[PDB]
């Protein structure tokens, strides 16, 4: 896609902390950008749209290549259109934002390093910490903070049809190989584009976009999970149709990425009252979330550890109480055993497991912060029983939300002003980001 400026693009400012041995930190003045899927997409000459509602203008976009060369994404009205606001070290994402002419649902944002590049993070051997307020996001919603192996320039140098780049939030990929992404590989994903059956603003195209994903935080006030997803191709790759994998079909595991990941959700792992509203990690108030990425003796990713801080108390991660699945952290052996115990296909191991994840963690990953609902599964995989059939067994119940929850139309009508606030990002070597740790 090209970039236009009918709307001046001003990345909202956000500071974060880069920490070093002993807990010294320096404040970095930075900013955020909106993902290209949410932007106004129109002809470079016109303001004639290339995409409206959930449909490409096929009288304008006649092929994937020319569509991206002749259409641009434009700047974003962060506050008024998207309900995206910052205040110092804090980023607030509102769920539904109604304007004069239209209503926006959800957002996905990236941390920037200057105007034209994403701030990359090399997680292996390091510790990523942030504060979060999930009190106002409930069943069926996800306020996510996570890492993906996107290109730092959003694909600008790899793909000549992409002139917008990281400045305009291009180049998204994740371990679900999503096919709803409008520009992939500098080409418009117009081929066989199918309007969503339930989302008036989304559709799905011929191609999907895959890459390694480390889900530090997929959460609402009822459930949270941290989940590495390895991919046999580390960085951003395009996949074709059903070979993509990542949906709930027979072809789920056919793509290069593990769409399930090896997940640690304390509720799912047998501690139903560790995390949630009124629980030990109490989602009705601000939480500090610490995630450490430990190397083994060979320098590979050996362990992923989680600690919380709330009201000054350091809370280690809940131990898993699932028989044969001992420990309060993610390791290869833990994952092997968890998959057996839950009866789940071990695609984590098949796609290279902890070691392959560590290959992505050793290199640059991009910080993603988003608020979204789930038109495919209603977020039941996060906070309810999933799949719905499987009710009475280890692994089935991931949170206390009823299986009625998460239908996008319902949550959008009943909780439009839902929001998540991410704040006080600190990143550095293990032991540098938080005192008493
Ligand atoms: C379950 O969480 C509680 C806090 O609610 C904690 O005291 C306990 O150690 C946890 N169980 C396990 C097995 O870690």
């Amino acid at each position: 896609q090209q970039a236009c400026s009918l709307t001046t693009e001003r990345h909202p400012s956000l500071s974060w902390k880069k920490c070093t041995a002993g807990g010294q930190c320096q404040t970095v003045q930075a900013s955020i950008t909106l993902d290209s899927n949410w932007r106004w997409t129109h002809q470079v000459s016109g303001s004639t749209n290339c995409y409206t509602g959930n449909k490409w203008d096929t009288s304008i976009c006649t092929d994937a290549k020319s569509c991206a060369q002749n259409c641009c994404v434009d700047g974003a009205d962060y506050t008024s259109t998207y309900g995206i606001t910052t205040n110092g070290d804090s980023l607030s994402l509102k769920f539904v934002t109604k304007g004069q002419h239209s209503t926006n649902v959800g957002s996905r944002t990236y941390l920037m390093d200057g105007e034209d590049k994403y701030q990359t993070f090399e997680l292996l051997g390091n510790e990523f910490t942030f504060d979060v307020d999930v009190s106002n996001i409930g069943c069926g919603l996800n306020g996510a903070l996570y890492f993906v192996s996107m290109d730092a320039d959003g694909g600008l140098s790899r793909y000549p049809g992409n002139k917008a780049g990281a400045k305009y939030g291009t180049g998204y990929c994740d371990a679900q190989c999503p096919r709803d992404i409008k520009f992939i590989n500098g080409e418009a994903n117009i081929e066989g584009w199918t309007g969503s059956t339930n989302d008036p603003n989304a559709g799905a195209g011929r191609y999907g976009t895959c890459c390694s994903e480390m889900d530090i935080w997929e959460a609402n006030n009822m459930a949270t999970a941290f989940t590495p997803h390895p991919c046999t191709i580390i960085g951003q790759s395009r996949c074709e149709g059903d070979s993509c994998g990542g949906t709930y079909s027979n072809e789920r595991y056919a793509g290069v990425c593990d769409p399930d990941g090896c997940d640690f959700n304390s509720y799912r792992q047998g501690n139903k009252t560790f995390y949630g509203k009124g629980m030990t990690v109490d989602t009705t108030k601000k939480i500090t979330v610490v995630t450490q990425f430990l190397k083994d003796a060979n320098g590979d990713l050996g362990e992923i550890k989680r600690f919380y801080v709330q009201d000054g108390k350091i809370i280690p991660n809940s131990e898993s109480t699932i028989p044969g699945v001992e420990g309060n952290s993610i390791t290869q052996d833990w994952c092997d055993r968890q998959k057996v115990a839950f009866g789940d296909i071990d695609d984590f191991n098949r796609k290279g497991g902890m070691k392959q994840m560590g290959k992505a963690l050793a290199g640059p990953m991009v910080l993603v912060m988003s608020i979204w609902d789930d038109h495919a599964s209603n977020m039941l995989w996060l906070d309810s029983t999933f799949p719905v059939d499987a009710a009475g067994k280890p692994g089935a119940e991931r949170g206390a939300c009823p299986t009625t929850s998460g239908v996008p139309a319902e949550v959008e009508a009943e909780a439009p002003n839902s929001n998540v606030v991410f704040s006080n990002i600190r990143f550095g070597p293990i032991g540098s980001t938080v005192a008493g740790l």
